[PDB]
C-alpha cells in the first residue's frame, strides 16, 4: 500500500503482477537493463560475448549462477505477462547458449577436473544447465534444445542411479544440497515436458538430505558433504537453506513449509521497528550475509516462493535502497549493488511465480 | 540561420551553403586535416591494416566498422560539394574500403563464434557498410579497382534477401535491426546506379515489412530489433534507429521518410534553452536525453541535414558541439570533451551531407 | 586464567582443548576460515586451483609449506575432537591432493633442478609429502594414498642410506636439518602405521647433526650443510633450532629437552615486565625475528611441543594483538599478519598436540 | 654572430668556424660523448641489435631509422670538420649502418603488412636512408665493407625510379613524399661520386615532376604527399616537408632551392621576440608554431644551416635550445625538456653540418 | 685508527683483518647478506635462480659483473681468515654455477653477436668466468671445474695469439683495457695452479696498451679501441685505468708504480679538509662519478691494491656514509646505495687481499 523510502514498487506490486498481467515499470526496466544496449547488454545476441559481465566485474566461476538466475526470472515474466513471452523465450534462447560457451563452463577444465563439463559430476554447472533446458522449451514451445534435455537428463538420472548416496557432487567429492535442489527440479521439469517419471528418485533425496546433512530443529542445512571420508561441515549456512528450500518447495511443499518458520528462527535478525530484515549465515555470529554474503538475497527468494510478503518487504528495503537504484532512459541501475549476483537475484525475487507456478505453466 | 552561436565553428547557413559554393567550410578542412595530415597516427594515413588513430581515441574494436563507414559517408559528400577535393576523398575512400577489410575491423564476428568468413551469411551491419562504401568509391572516382569484390556482395546480399522468409537480412544470428537494413538496402541502390541493374526492386517489400510490427505509427519510431526465431520485438522505441533509418531511407523512397519525420521529432525531440538547442531522448517514458548508445542526437543531426531542416540541425548542433570545446590547432580540428563515440565521424557527416539522393546522382567524374 | 589484551583465548584453553575433547572457539573460527566460503577458502576442494593463496600474497616457493603446516594442524584437531576427525580427514585428503599440483612443486623444475620433484634431493618438498600422506592415514584409516607412500618412504630411504652425510638434500648441495628432521619423522610414521623400520636410520642423523651442525653450548644449529665444500655455513638460527626440536622432541625427546634451555638462553627475550617474549633470528644482534621472520612463530610451535606454557603465552601476546585478529561471521581473520605463513604457524601452535602424541594417534 | 645568447651553449659564428678551425664547439665534442661514452646504453656502443639509448629516450620505434640516419648525417660532417675525429666518425658510422639493418629498425614494414622484406620493392623513407648512409659510410672511412650492399640497393632503387611511371618511389604503397625521395636522389648522388657512374641522371626529371601539383611554387611550399593510384595531392602545404626537401636539393640543385628559399621563409617562419628568436608554422592558415609531427622549426634549422643563414640560424636555435634546458655534466651533454622527437638528433646535425654538396666533395681519408 | 663519521669500521681494521685472521664485524654482516636467507640472498644455492638481483634491479647486462666482483672478494675473504675458506669455496662454486645460467651470458645472443657466449670475442664475460674458474680452484684444491678451465684457457690463449692486436675483443670490433687485464690475469692464476706459460703474453700485451691505449703523461688509459677503423675513442676514463691499474699490480706492479700518482692527480679531488675525495671519470670537468658512475669506487679498489691507505679512507668516506648502511638482525644493507655494483664493489675493497697475494693462495 505505501512505497517505503527508497523503493521503486511496492511488495503488494510486485505481488499483483501476475494478476495484472503486467511487470512493474521497475521489472521493465531491469529487462531494459537486460536487453536494451548493442553489444553490451547481457542479452544482445547468442554469441560467446561477455562484455556484460566484464562491466560489472562478474568473477569467472560465478557467471553461470547469473545467467541461470536470469533464466528463472524471465520464465516467470513469462508467465507474468502474455505480451513478453516471446520476448522472454528470446531471451531464454540466448541463455542457453551462452551458459554452452567454455567462459562459462571452462573452470572445471581448468582446475583439473575434465575436458568436457556435462559427462560426470560438475551438477551445479549441469544442473542450471538441465533446468533451462526444460524452462525455455515451457516458455516457447520450441524444440530447439530437446535432443540435448533428453541426453542431459539422461545423463543426470543414471548418475543418481550409480551413486551410493542420492544425487550428484559438483566437484569430485563436494556434495551440495542447494546443488542437488536444481536438478532435482530440472527432473520434473523435464517429466512436465514429456509424460517421463524422472522425479521418481526425489524421495529418496529429501529422505537422504534430512540425516547428517539437516539440523532439524534449527531448520537448517550444513555447508557440505563429502562422501569419500563422509564427512559433513560442521556449520549450518543460511544462503544454502534458503536456495535449497525455496527449490524443494516446487517439489514437496511440506517439506519447506516445515523447516521455515525455523529457518527463520535460527537466522533472519528482524530491525528497525520491523520495517527491516537481514540474514545471518551462519550460528554463533551477529554479523549478517557473512560467507558469499548472499544470505538475505536467497531469502528474498525464500520469501516470495514461500509467499510471505511481511519478511520478502522487511528483506528488501534493507538490500534495495543502500544499493541506490536510479532508473535512467528507462533503464535500471544500482550505484552500489551489495553482493554478487545482486541485479540477477534482485530481479528474480521481484517477478518469481513460484517454482510450482512455473511447472505448470500453461502452453503458448 | 547567419549569426554565428556561442561556441559554434561556422553558421547553419554556411554548412548548407557549402554546395552551392564549391567550397567546404574551414572547420570541415580542418576536419579533413585531422583525418589526413599527422605521418601514421592520422586515420587515412595509409591503406595497411594499422589503427593508430582509433588507439589513440580509444574506440572500441566493435566501433571500429561503423567510424570507417561514416568516415566514408561523409567523404563523399565532400566529392560532392567541391570539385578540387574529390580526388582527395577518392583517396580516403579507397584507404577505407582497404581498412574496412582488416580483420581487426571484421574479426569479431569470428570471435564471437559466428563464423570465420564475415560476408557468406548474415552480419549485414559489417557487410551492408562495406557494400555501400564499395559503391561510393566508384562513384566518386570511376574505377574499377573494388568491382569485382563489389559484384560479389551485392549479389551475396541480393540472395540473402530472396531466401529469407523476412524482408532483409540479420547482423547477429536471429538479431534484426532495421538501421543496418536500411545501408544494405541503399547499397544496392548505389550498385544499380553504377551498373543499370535492378537490385533495388527488393526495397517495395522491404519497406512494406518494417512497417508492420517493427514500427510505432503513433509515433513515428521504430522498435529496437526483431528476432525472427521467436518471432519477438523488443518492445522499446528506439530515436537512433530510427533517425539514422529514416535518413537513409530518404534517399529511396523520399515520401516513407516524410511521413513519419514528424512524429518522430515529436516523440524524441526536447526543443530547450529558448529555443537555441535541442537534445534527443533515446527512447518513450524517460525525460533523459541521450541514453543507450548515446548516439540519439548525433544521428538526429544527420536526419535533420537529410530533410533540410536547418532549424533542427542548428539546434542540435548547439547542444552538441560547444561542450565538446572544439579548437582549431595548427590548421587542424580537436574535440577536449567529445560527447559520444563517433563524435567527430558523425559531427563531420552531418556538416557535409549532401543528401543521399544527391549522392546517389552525383556526377561522373 | 585471565584472558591477556588482544587474546582469543587463554593460553590455559590453548592447552586443555584435548582433556575437554573441544578446540576453543577461535581455533574453530580458523577452521571456518579454512573451510567455509566457495571456492576461496583454501580447503574448497581438491583441484589445482589456489585461489586463497592468492588473496594473502603467498609467494609461490611458501605454497608448499603453508599447506603443509595446515595438515600438521589438522591432525591435531582430529586427536582433540573427535566429531571433527572426518572434517580433519577431508581437509587432509584435500591437503595431499593440492601438495601434488605443479604449482605447489614447480619450482623445482623452473630452477633447473629437474622435471620430477620425487626422484631425487628436494626433500623439504618430498619430505613434507611423505609425512603428509602418513597424517593423513593416522587419522583417516583410508589406503587411499598407501602406494604413493610406500613408493616415497622407500625412495626416502634408498637416498640416505645411498648418501655419505646422513639425509638428504634440498636443492643441490644444500643441506638442512630442519628438512630433514620432517624426512625422517615421516618414517617413524610409516612404521606406526605399517610395522616396519624405516625409523632406525634415525640414530646415524642424530649423530651427525650434533657434530659441525650444533652449537651444543647455545643449543642452537648452524644456517646449513654443503657436502660438496664440506662447508657449514656459520651463522646459528633460531627458527631453523626451533622447528628441529619440535620434530626431533617426537623421535629422540632427551636430544630436545638437552639443548632447549640453552636455546631459550641464546634467543629469546622476554620484555614487557615478564609478560612477552620475542626471538632474535641469530646470534650477535638485538633485532627480533630477522631472517625469515619466523623465529618467533617457530619457537611458539616449539614451546606448545616442550610443554612450556609460560614461554607459548609470552610469544603468542607478542605475535597475536598486534596482528587484529577479528571474528566476523564466526570466521577468524587478521588484518595485519605479522609474517609469511602468520596464520598457519599460529593454527597450528594452538592446536598442536605433541608429534609424539601423533604417532600415537588411536584408530579411527 | 658573437654575443652568447642567453641559455646557448656557443655562439652562431662559433657553429659556422668549426671547420675553418678545424675543430668542434665543446659543446658538440660532449654531444659526441653522449653518444659514444657510457657503457651499453649510448647509442654508438656497439654494432649489435641493442636499441637501450633509445629505449630511455622514449624513441617510438617508427622514428629509431630516422634518428640513426640523422645521427649519420652529423657525423659526416664531423669527420669533414676535424680530421683527428674523421676515424671516430667513421666508427660510429659503422655502427649507424649496422644498427639500421636490425629488424627493430626496419620491422615496422613487415608489420604492417607490406611485406617481409624491406628493400625489394616502396619502403623508400627506410632504403633511402640506408642507401645514403652507406654511400657516407665509404666517403668518410674509404672502406669497402659494405659497398656490395651499396651496388645492389643503389641498383634497387634506379630500377623502380626507372619502371615507375611517376619520377620517384613511395614509401607505404601509394604514399608518395617528396622528402623520403630526396634523400634517396642524394644517395645516388654519393654513389657516383664514389663509383663514377650517373645514377644520378634521373634527378633533373624528378626536380621537374616536384615541380607540378606537389608543390606551390608562389609559396615555395610543397604538398604533403602524392597518391598516384588516384594522382591525389593532400591539399595543404607542410613546413617540415619543404625545409628536410630543399636541404637535400640544395647538394644536388643549389639553384633550385636558392629560387624557392626567400619565399618559403615568408610563407612559414615566425620572428619574434623583437629579432632574436624564429619558429616555424607547419602549414598554411594557422599561427600556432611547430605543429604536426612538431619539426618544422628543427628541419628549418637544418636548412639555415645548409642555406648559409646564419641570422635565421641564430633566431631558430634561440628558439629551440634555451627552453630544453641543456647541460654538460661529466663533459656530456643532456636536455632535461627536448621540445620534440629527435631533439638531440636534430640540434646535432644543425650544429655540424658543412652543407650536402661539401659532404659529396669530402677529400679521401 | 679513529672511525669517521658514518663508518662502520677504520681504514686500519680493514688493513689488518688478513693479521689477524679475521674479517670486521661489517664484512661478516656482508658475508650475512650474501648467504642468509632462503632464496632470496645471491649465495642461497647453484641454481639459475637471481631473486636477489631482482630484488636489488640490478639490469641483466651488470649481472655478470656482480657475480664476478662478489667472487674476488671472496677470494681475499678465503685467504683472511682459514675458518671462512670452506665458505669462500662455497660461495666461489655458486658463483661459478651462476655465472654459467643464460640469464648472465645471454645478452650475447640476444644482441645477435652468436649463440655460443665463450667460442669467440666476448672476453668480458669470459675473463671474468676464466679467472673465477682459477679462484675457485686456488681457494679450494678442487678439480671440479678443471677440464673447463683448461678448455677455456686455452681458447683466450689462441684468440690472443691469431689477434693482429694484442688481447681479445668484447662485442665485435671494441677492445677495452680493463677487460682484456681480467683476462690476462686469469692466465697468470691457469699458470700458478698447472705450471704452464699462458701468461708470457703479458709483455706484448703491456707493450701494446701502453701506445695509443694510453696518456702516459696522465696516467690514464682511454676508453676503448676499435681494430675495424683502428679508432680509440678520445676521452681518458678514470674507472677504465683504475681497475686497469689495480689488476696490472699482481702481474707488473712497476707498471702501476709508474702510472699511478699520474693518474691521481688527473682524477682525484680532495675534499672537505682532507677527509674525503671523489673521483672525476673524464678529463675537462668538475663532476665525480660520471658516465658509468663507479670512478670512485674502482678508486677505491686501486687504492686498496695499491696500499694507499689515506686514499682509501678518503675514498670511503666519500662512498660509504651517504648510502646509510645499517646492519639488521646481524646483515648490512645500504638504504641509498649511490651507484650499481654498489654492495659489491664496497665489499671487494674492503677485503681485497692484493692480485698478487691470491695468485699466491697457500693451498688449503
Ligand atoms: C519419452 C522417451 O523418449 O522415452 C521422452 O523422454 O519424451
Amino acid at each position: 500500500a505505501e512505497l517505503p523510502p527508497g523503493r521503486l514498487a511496492t511488495t503488494e506490486d510486485y505481488f499483483a503482477q501476475q494478476a495484472k498481467q503486467a511487470v512493474t515499470p521497475d521489472v521493465m526496466a531491469q529487462l531494459a537493463y537486460m536487453n536494451y544496449i548493442d553489444f553490451i547488454s547481457p542479452f544482445y545476441s547468442r554469441g560467446c560475448s561477455f562484455e556484460a559481465w566484464e562491466l560489472k566485474h562478474t568473477p569467472q566461476r560465478v557467471i553461470k549462477y547469473s545467467i541461470a538466475f536470469y533464466a528463472y526470472g524471465l520464465a516467470s515474466v513469462a508467465l507474468i505477462d502474455p505480451k513478453l513471452r516471446a520476448l522472454a523465450g528470446h531471451d531464454l534462447d540466448i541463455a542457453v547458449s551462452k551458459m554452452k560457451c567454455k567462459r562459462v563452463w571452462g573452470d572445471w577444465e581448468e582446475d583439473g577436473f575434465g575436458t568436457d563439463p556435462i559427462e560426470k559430476e560438475n551438477i551445479m554447472y549441469k544442473g542450471h544447465l538441465n533446468l533451462m533446458y526444460g524452462l525455455y522449451q515451457l516458455v516457447t514451445g520450441s524444440r530447439r534444445y530437446e535432443a540435448e534435455h533428453a541426453h542431459l537428463t539422461r545423463i543426470i538420472h543414471d548418475e543418481i542411479a550409480a551413486n551410493p548416496f542420492a544425487g550428484i557432487v559438483c566437484e569430485p567429492d563436494n556434495y551440495f544440497v542447494q546443488c542437488n535442489s536444481v536438478a532435482y527440479l530440472s527432473l520434473w521439469v523435464y517429466d512436465r515436458l514429456h509424460g517421463t517419471d524422472y522425479r521418481a528418485a526425489t524421495r529418496a533425496w529429501l529422505d537422504f538430505i534430512q540425516k547428517d546433512l539437516i539440523d532439524p530443529e534449527r531448520g537448517a542445512f550444513y555447508l557440505s558433504y563429502h562422501p569419500e571420508s563422509g564427512a559433513v561441515k560442521p556449520w549450518i549456512s543460511a544462503y544454502t537453506t534458503a536456495w535449497t528450500l525455496a527449490m524443494v518447495h516446487g517439489m514437496d511443499p511440506a517439506f519447506s513449509e516445515r523447516y521455515y518458520p525455523r529457518f527463520k528462527q535460527t537466522f533472519v535478525e528482524v530491525y528497525d521497528e520491523g520495517r527491516k530484515a537481514r540474514v545471518r549465515e551462519t550460528a554463533g555470529t551477529d554479523d549478517a550475509d557473512g560467507g558469499v554474503g548472499l544470505a538475505s538475497a536467497f531469502t528474498l527468494l525464500l520469501a516470495r516462493e514461500m509467499g510471505d510478503q511481511q519478511l520478502f518487504d522487511q528483506l528488501l528495503n534493507h538490500l534495495e535502497p543502500p544499493a541506490k537504484p536510479s532508473i535512467v532512459s528507462a533503464s535500471l541501475r544500482y550505484e552500489h549493488p551489495g553482493s554478487l549476483l545482486f541485479d540477477e537475484l534482485l530481479f528474480l525475487a521481484k517477478v518469481h511465480a513460484g517454482f510450482g507456478a512455473l511447472l505448470r505453466m500453461p502452453p503458448p
